[PDB]
């Protein structure tokens, strides 16, 4: 049944709650972003109002065939009324189109649902600064102090310098980048930019990217694989067998692959600096696992919450085990006692 942490009290609203059938007493279904654990259940057969960003609404229409009359896109950073309740959508610094939602309840309570987010100090100067938030529904994906990672900027710099060096040493090398959902577009776009190439990809992935309002996108991507030296493939194919196979397909145009797998966190972070990352190599194939995250680190999450000072926190991630829930609650109390709220 629909869990309590997907329901907004004092409203008829749910958030990311599309896989439970008709939720009793739900008058509006919000969708924070286009990732499958969140949209699971949507299709052309859905007949309730869906509230979301413009970008997410482009993806619902084009990829899932949801009928236009049920899609209600909202502008960001703008006070809107939905079924008699004031709401605001804010940038979540996750994947394209991803939002946090501010609810202003009729009784005076203010609720922030982060959806999935990567906290950033820029959030401390949005519409969030202008009033108090009483309850926080929090993306706790990496809520434990072992989760450190570098900035997105440091990671992109590493990937650009690596790719540029390899291809300038060997003009017959191919660069490959893995993907399985929207997000992390900067990885493949920044590499193709430094190399003076478009990124080549399947028709289905090209379609997905054409829904994202990225500036100058027609200049950066293509379905012509032959004219490209940066290819995108399914994340599943980023292994020595899948890459050897791909290289056969290219018809002797290339004699080396350098591949990137942009994971979330991996335990080499506890020890290793970004400067110090090395690939796994077999023959003329090298694979780099790079820690490009679109979720908060523990320290980023902690700073955001200690700035906001909510009266009550409701975790949305890692809620399935008692040991996880109890550990998260302990961190929340530490944070509150250190900061004094
Ligand atoms: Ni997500």
């Amino acid at each position: 049944t629909c869990p309590f942490y997907k329901k907004i009290p004092g409203t008829g609203f749910t958030v990311d709650a599309f896989q439970y059938g008709v939720v009793e007493g739900c008058t509006a279904y919000f969708l924070t972003h286009f990732h499958s654990d969140h949209y699971a259940g949507l299709s052309k057969h859905f007949t309730f109002p869906v509230y979301c960003s413009e970008i997410t609404g482009n993806l619902l229409k084009n990829k899932l065939h949801v009928q236009e009359q049920y899609i209600h896109p909202l502008p960001l950073d703008t006070e809107c009324i939905v079924n008699g309740v004031k709401v605001v959508l804010l940038d979540a610094n996750h994947c394209p189109g991803a939002v946090m939602i501010l609810f202003y309840l009729p009784n005076g309570t203010v609720i922030l649902h982060t959806g999935d987010f990567r906290a950033d100090p820029s959030m401390e100067r949005s519409l969030l600064a202008d009033q108090k938030v009483h309850m926080l529904y929090l993306d706790t994906t990496y809520c434990s102090p072992e989760y450190t990672f570098p900035s997105q900027q440091e990671v992109i710099r590493f990937a650009i310098n690596t790719a540029f060096e390899a291809v300038t040493l060997n003009p017959h090398a191919l660069v490959v980048c893995g993907t399985y959902s929207i997000g992390k577009e900067k990885v493949f776009l920044a590499i193709a930019d430094v190399l003076g190439s478009k990124v080549g990809m399947s028709q289905e992935k090209y379609k997905t990217l054409q829904c994202l309002n990225i500036p100058e996108i027609n200049s950066l991507i293509t379905t012509d694989m032959c004219s490209s030296l940066v290819h995108l493939l399914p994340m599943m194919q980023i292994n020595f067998k899948g890459l050897q196979s791909h290289l056969k397909k290219c018809g002797g145009k290339y004699n080396q692959i350098l591949a990137f797998r942009p994971t979330g966190w991996t335990h080499s972070n506890k020890f290793t600096r970004i400067a110090d990352v090395i690939p796994q190599t077999k023959g003329n194939i090298s694979i780099y696992g790079i820690p490009y995250s679109e979720h908060s680190s523990y320290l980023e999450m902690k700073r955001f919450v200690q700035w906001l000072k909510p009266q009550k926190i409701i975790p949305t991630v890692n809620v399935g085990t008692w040991k996880s829930r109890s550990t998260m609650e302990k961190y929340f109390r530490e944070w509150k006692l250190e900061a004094g709220y």
